[PDB]
């Protein structure tokens, strides 16, 4: 089992219904949580922001791409292009905004946003697709400078990412992890 | 049992009250969900249609016909015509709008939306009875070009439909159900 | 026990925690919901329209005096009065409006709006209490034609009110109910 | 045991949940709930006002700061100030405003709103740090007589307040309680 | 909706799964609990003790057939004999009882148990399955004179079906229904 | 409300259930749990023993009369004789054992056992209901020294009883209560 | 998705909690259940029937281990090992059964219990570890006639096993089931 | 916070109601789980076990001294001596055995149970005291053999006691843990 303690934090520290689906995720492109415990971490991260992020706006608002197995996550995204006309976006996004028909692609970084930001938009091909990144010290950078949420929105996901860097500095796991994207 | 796979589909893709509710609605009609289940399929995406519609909107906004028992949605139809002064329909519809005080008649097909729309507007005499169709291709129309609810909770209800017409022709069943309307 | 069938009727009508509540305020005032059958189906018609009325508006707009206990009921007025300065009520009110600064008393009458409306008035002499009458056949008639809530939550109280006099005329006890207010 | 009554009566009028969290503060403390009984009835109240407030407004509106562990809450408060740029404060405060990007320090006061407000102003020294005063009498004092909530909010508290201390005097608990401040 | 009174009894008396059961039950057949109300009362009546017939012994002892839809009670029907050895039954059975290895026939009527007795065992040609019935006054009579069940479990069915009776002709309702066996 | 702090202590130690129970009993022959709270106590206590009472023994041993309404512990004695052929009692019972067929009358007091119990026998004139006396200091005397539970359930019961008594001791409390029977 | 109607009648026939724990383990060997959907019944059927064979006998009889995760298994097995004394098997079994002080190895075929039984036999070495197989036939055959629970227990199991092959054969799922182990 | 990964251990291995009742009783004494935290998973472990122990046997045999609060703790026990007439511990013990008529004091150690036994059995005076060791290693030791519970249900508390130490063993965290005692 290994014993990594970065384990035991990620599953003290995150919903069991969030680690559950990072770990089938993980698992699905064949990685093991309990080896590669620094990913596993971000994974959960990953997930928790896309979650709060579509928590965001109205009810209806987004739809969640992100957290669904690969085949229904693709049907999904089918199924919004063949309804509304956008085109079908070469990587799996993270969101879909009904109410600015658009694919969202949410990052979070250890570095600055503005090297991520390049990573992310080099991928895609199809400029279509919005982007929208935020750090763990507390910045965001979105396409066209268009941040798509309410100001207190994005603060509160900003802020529980700063309390998930604050929490593993205190177990000394955080130098590891920000060494590791 | 027949052993007909359609309704497994059926059951494994939809709510177990939508499911229930379909059942409840054939058998009333003297039709068996185990042996005519291109219908089974095609009450529950009605039902399910429905349902998301009233989720759009205010939370007061519409009252849901479909679904109850005959004699119950005969009883809700009068009340809502003793009370708002609206003339009683000829044929059950399927929702009630309070916020425009009219009648809505659902519709979900299998072909253009244009034929459906002339059916549906042929059989109801009471004009005044709204009417709003969806495809599982992901057109709409609606009486007076006037449909109701945001874009947003219409494009919701588009992807739905698109999604159930993939994962039928997944299985194979989608070329069966589109010719049985 | 009597055995008498309004009370089966409004058993299953109604909810189990307003059959409860009503039952509570009348052996509270020396009435045997058992006997005084056609009171039973009346308080809780009365207390039924009271919270669908609260349900209306905005989440902290009113605050529920009916089906409190007297001497509670009694508290939360009071606490109302000595922090906004209203003139308490000599009678106990039903609500109390957050929003315009007044108690609601509300009314569900068998007979015209425009009698019951005047029996209410002339009961209180605090004229600033605010009064609105529902009646079973869907009228309604409010304090300087202030209605308070919108036409659509006042549209679904209407509604109810009917759907409940045609379930008890389909048990040929609306004639009796009627004639005993 | 001590069988100190006002502690029952604590236990009877506050939430379980707040009461679990009340004792947890003073224990955090070195105080006993079953000793310092009047105390225990001022933090339970101080926590369910907190509560309250953070209820109005919309949804991710307030980051609540109070009833959280010491620790757990120096790290909130930390990355809130990390992400928005407000200065550290000296002592805990109770709330956090994402509309209004300032913290709160909540107050309920026996004696008038006055001379408490001076009490807490005097405490801090960052003035950017927000500060609402509320009294059993149905009083309140912000800072720059910003108020924040709505006027129903605000009523729902004093409300709230005023029932407390009725039910205490009838208890004979509320000469004891105000003259322990 | 014919409104019988007969019908509020039953959603009165009855568990609201008990009476879901029934209705299925009898609309399978092509029967109205709403016009053959008498018969909807026995069925629930049947069904019940039925129900906590499989309560008394062991917790693996029996298995269930009354209640299932037709096609899966003679589906569960079947693996109990292809995997014992005991012969198909003609008519559907209530129960099989693994501890005697045998097929229970429940009965509930309203006159001597020993008329009914002779009907059920007329019906049936499988001599093996075992036939157990009671009355509504309290009698009972058993194939072999094995009541299967203790005497307590036995004894709480018979109170039930005396209480049902006293709460119908409380209500003037036990003369017609003993009168439609 | 008169504030009496032995009605907080008996919310505070016993079952929101059995204080809901208590209430509807003593309501119902016209008593105030507010007024007569020395009362109050004495029937939740007489509740909460009758329930551990039941829970003792087999599951389906015990039928339960007391905590129902009048009406219906009258029905459901009853039905118990009118299948078993017991002697229809006088007063109403707090129990039935279907193992011994018997009515068991289940007392509390606060005095000697030996005078309560004779003054329960004397007001029964139906020898054959078996009588079971509890005290607050341990003891117990049933009929015929057959105490019906085993030793290990009527300890529990005696544990309790004694942990009431220490409760109210300590809120000065049980003086009162004592030289209140 | 392939659509594999094998796949939804598993989905359909079995819990989702057992569907979800033959997912992990078949994902975890490095096999699809949407493509080798005749192992994914396999591995559902061999779940439920471990599970119910642990529902029989005592509360505290049976160990679970199948269903667990590889590297969690093995922990448990090992703490029996270093806490009863029993070898330490060469692969994981099933159960564990604290009554008997050994392992039990669950079988379930599709063809005679007799070459399973050898087959079983012939992979472990440890002798000490029990052998249990059932049939979907309805047989059953344990290592020195030694059948561990009731009749009753096994009797259930066999009568699940064969209403699923039923469920298959209705389906025209059994033949290609039947002819791939 | 001091971030030590024994802590993240102790919240991801035992119960969330086990790990407050840890952390309640750890307060009380003027201990911080966060600093103690060999302790703290020492708690939790001597907690469950306790749990697992009353779990044995009959359903009303023992009552759970363990867990309580200090005063209520003593309240029960006191309950006990003045209905059995047992002597009062000098010490809190653990459990009480209704069918034996004894307290018993469960130990759980990381040495051999011989030493350990000494010293509880030379801490109490009540020799009636029955005392209960159990190791990580999987021994244990009970006052004059008696070893209360059945074989299966201390096998079950042995098992999960190695599990325990193999899950700190592989976190690298026993060795300090079996040097703290
Ligand atoms: C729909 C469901 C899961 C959703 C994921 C998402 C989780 C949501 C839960 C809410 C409630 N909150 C908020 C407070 C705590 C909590 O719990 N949030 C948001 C914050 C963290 C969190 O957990 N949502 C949104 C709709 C309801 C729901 O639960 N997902 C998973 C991927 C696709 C999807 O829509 N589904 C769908 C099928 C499988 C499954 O599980
Ligand atoms: C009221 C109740 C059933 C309602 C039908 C409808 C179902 C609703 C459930 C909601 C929650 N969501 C949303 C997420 C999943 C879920 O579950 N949605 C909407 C989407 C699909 C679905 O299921 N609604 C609306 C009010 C609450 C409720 O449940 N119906 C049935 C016909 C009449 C009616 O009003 N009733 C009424 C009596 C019988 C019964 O069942
Ligand atoms: C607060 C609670 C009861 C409330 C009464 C009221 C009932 C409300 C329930 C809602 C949910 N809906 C809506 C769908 C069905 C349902 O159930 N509605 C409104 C429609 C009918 C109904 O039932 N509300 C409002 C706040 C939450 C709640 O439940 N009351 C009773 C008198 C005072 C009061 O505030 N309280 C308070 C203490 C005792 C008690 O019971
Ligand atoms: C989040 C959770 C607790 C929250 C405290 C707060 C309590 C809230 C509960 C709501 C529901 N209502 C309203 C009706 C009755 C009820 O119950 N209200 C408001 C009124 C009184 C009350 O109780 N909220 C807000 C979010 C959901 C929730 O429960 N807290 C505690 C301190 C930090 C925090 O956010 N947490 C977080 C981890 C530990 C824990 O317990
Ligand atoms: C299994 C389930 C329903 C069962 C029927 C039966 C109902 C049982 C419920 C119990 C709990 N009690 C007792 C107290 C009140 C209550 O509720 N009792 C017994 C007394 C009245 C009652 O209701 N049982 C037994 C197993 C669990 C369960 O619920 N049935 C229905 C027919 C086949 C079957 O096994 N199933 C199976 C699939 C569909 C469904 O619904
Ligand atoms: C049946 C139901 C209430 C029962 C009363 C009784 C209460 C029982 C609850 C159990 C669970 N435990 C035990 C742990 C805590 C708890 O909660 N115990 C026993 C100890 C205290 C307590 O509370 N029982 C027994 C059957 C299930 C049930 O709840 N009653 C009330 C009078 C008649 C009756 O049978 N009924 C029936 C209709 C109205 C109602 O409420
Ligand atoms: C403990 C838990 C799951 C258990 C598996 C097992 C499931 C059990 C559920 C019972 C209730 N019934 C019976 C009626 C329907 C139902 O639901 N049955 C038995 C029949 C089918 C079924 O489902 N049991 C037994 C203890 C409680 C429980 O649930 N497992 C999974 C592998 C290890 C283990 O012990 N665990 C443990 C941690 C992860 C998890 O999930
Ligand atoms: C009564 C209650 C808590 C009890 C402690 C104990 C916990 C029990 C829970 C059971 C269910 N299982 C078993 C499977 C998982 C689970 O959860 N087990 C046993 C194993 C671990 C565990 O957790 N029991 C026993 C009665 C019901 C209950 O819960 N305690 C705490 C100290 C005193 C006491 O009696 N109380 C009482 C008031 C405060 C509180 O919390
Ligand atoms: C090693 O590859 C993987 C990929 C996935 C999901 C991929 N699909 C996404 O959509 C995805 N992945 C990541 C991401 C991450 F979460 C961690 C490390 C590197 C990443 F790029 N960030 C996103 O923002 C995102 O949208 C799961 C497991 N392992
Ligand atoms: C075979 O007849 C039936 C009818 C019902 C309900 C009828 N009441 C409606 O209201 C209704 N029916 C249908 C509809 C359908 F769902 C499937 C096929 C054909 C249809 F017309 N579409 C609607 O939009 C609609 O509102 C149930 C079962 N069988
Ligand atoms: C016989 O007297 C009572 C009174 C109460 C509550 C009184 N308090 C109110 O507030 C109240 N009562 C009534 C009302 C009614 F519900 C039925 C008949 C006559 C009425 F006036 N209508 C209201 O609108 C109202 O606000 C309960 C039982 N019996
Ligand atoms: C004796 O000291 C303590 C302090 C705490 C929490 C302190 N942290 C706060 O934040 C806090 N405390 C108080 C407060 C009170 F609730 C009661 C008496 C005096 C007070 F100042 N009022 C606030 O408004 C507030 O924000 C808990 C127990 N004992
Ligand atoms: C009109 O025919 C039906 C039959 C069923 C179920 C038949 N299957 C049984 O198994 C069954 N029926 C009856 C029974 C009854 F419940 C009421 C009247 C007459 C009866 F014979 N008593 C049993 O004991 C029994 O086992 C449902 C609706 N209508
Ligand atoms: C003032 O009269 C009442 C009676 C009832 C219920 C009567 N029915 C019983 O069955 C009953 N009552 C009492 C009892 C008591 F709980 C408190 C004081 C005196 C008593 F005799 N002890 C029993 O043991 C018992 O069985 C409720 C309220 N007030
Ligand atoms: C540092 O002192 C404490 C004591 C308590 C509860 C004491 N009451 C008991 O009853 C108790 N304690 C312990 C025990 C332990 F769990 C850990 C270390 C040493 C111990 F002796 N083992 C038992 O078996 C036991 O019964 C809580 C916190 N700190
Ligand atoms: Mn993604
Ligand atoms: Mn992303
Ligand atoms: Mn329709
Ligand atoms: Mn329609
Ligand atoms: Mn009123
Ligand atoms: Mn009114
Ligand atoms: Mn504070
Ligand atoms: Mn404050
Ligand atoms: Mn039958
Ligand atoms: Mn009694
Ligand atoms: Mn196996
Ligand atoms: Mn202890
Ligand atoms: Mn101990």
């Amino acid at each position: 089992p290994r014993g990594s303690h970065m384990e035991d934090f990620v599953r003290q520290c995150f919903n069991p219904m969030i680690v559950e689906l990072a770990e089938k995720a993980m698992k699905e492109y064949g990685e093991d949580p309990k080896i590669e415990t620094n990913k596993f971490a971000a994974i959960c991260t990953h997930l928790e922001v896309c979650f709060m992020y579509s928590d965001g706006g109205s009810k209806h608002r987004f739809e969640i791409i992100e957290g669904r197995d690969r085949i229904m996550a693709w049907t999904v995204v089918n199924s919004i292009c063949n309804t509304t006309g956008v085109e079908k976006p070469k990587f799996l996004p993270d969101l879909y905004d009904y109410k600015e028909n658009r694919f969202i692609e949410i990052g979070v970084t250890r570095r600055e946003v503005h090297i991520y930001y390049l990573e992310k938009a080099n991928k895609i091909k199809s400029e279509k697709t919005h982007i929208h990144i935020f750090s763990f010290t507390g910045e965001e950078m979105a396409t066209k400078a268009d941040y798509t949420l309410d100001e207190e929105s994005r603060a509160r996901i900003k802020t529980r990412l700063f309390t998930i860097r604050q929490e593993m500095a205190s177990r000394s796991l955080w130098d590891s992890f920000r060494q590791s994207e």
